[PDB]
């Protein structure tokens, strides 16, 4: 399947890193963020990318090229106006196609692996989860068995991992403009329409410089 690299986040929170650069080519071990997303789905078998951006966009365009020096091929969703998450995902489709997409939050570190996602899945959306970050019970979700359901105070709750497989029709009708994802997924799970899987190696929501230096941290175990 194809797969979708969100990455037309400003990184208010990672300035003034994010002044001239764009947050998917700031580097984390010498190697700019996005290109582990690359490197990672190029190995999963993955050839056709699509990848959004809005902040110094034209940069990431630059940068990456065409794709063929990771042996993928890559298409890009330029954003004029903030479309957020959902909004960008639908603006994207298009270039999708018709298809079930790998869908990976460009800011993320991760040592998941994504060739995991092609194999039989469940539903119109099937997420990774991941242990909630900062040692609270807060998260988004709940996962019962494979199926998952909308997260309840901080027994048990799980954080989405931005890494997910998304079906097209999972936006079928939908406002056409800007709008959050996490919504549509809670129709879905109303729906029963939403598995999942509790990953729990090494991810990391690369949203601040402290984000940063502790994924150079887990990189850096992982040389050794
Ligand atoms: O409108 C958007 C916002 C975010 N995103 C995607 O989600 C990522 C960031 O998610 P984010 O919600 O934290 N936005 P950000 O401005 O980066 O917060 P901050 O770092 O504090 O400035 C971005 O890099 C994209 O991958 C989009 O694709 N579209
Ligand atoms: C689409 C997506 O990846 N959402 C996730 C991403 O959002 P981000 O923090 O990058 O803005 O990382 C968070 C954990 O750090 C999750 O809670 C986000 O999922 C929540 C439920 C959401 O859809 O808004
Ligand atoms: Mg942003
Ligand atoms: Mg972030």
């Amino acid at each position: 399947m194809k797969a979708m690299i969100l990455a037309a986040g400003k990184g208010e929170r990672m300035r003034p890193l994010t002044l001239h650069t764009p947050k998917p080519l700031v580097p984390v071990a010498g190697q700019p963020l996005i290109e582990y997303h690359l490197r990672a789905l190029a190995a999963a078998g993955v050839t056709e990318v699509v990848i959004n951006h809005a902040w110094l966009g034209q940069q990431i365009e630059d940068h990456l090229g065409d794709g063929s020096r990771f042996g993928l091929s890559i298409r890009y969703s330029p954003e004029g106006e903030p479309l957020e998450t959902g909004g960008g995902i639908f603006k994207a489709l298009p270039l999708l196609g018709d298809a079930p997409f790998l869908l990976v939050n460009g800011d993320v570190w991760t040592d998941y692996d994504f060739a995991r996602l092609q194999a039989p899945l469940q539903g119109l959306a099937h997420l990774v989860l991941v242990d909630n970050p900062g040692h609270h019970g807060r998260g988004d979700f709940r996962l019962v068995g494979e199926q998952v359901v909308d997260g309840d105070d901080a027994p048990g709750t799980l954080t989405f991992s931005g890494i997910s497989v998304l079906h097209p029709a999972l936006f079928e009708g939908c406002q056409a403009g800007a709008f959050k994802l996490a919504p549509l997924l809670r129709q879905a799970m109303a729906a029963g329409k939403v598995s999942g899987e509790h990953y729990r190696g090494h991810w990391v929501d690369v949203g601040t410089l402290e984000r940063l230096a502790e994924a150079e941290s887990l990189i850096g175990e992982r040389a050794l």
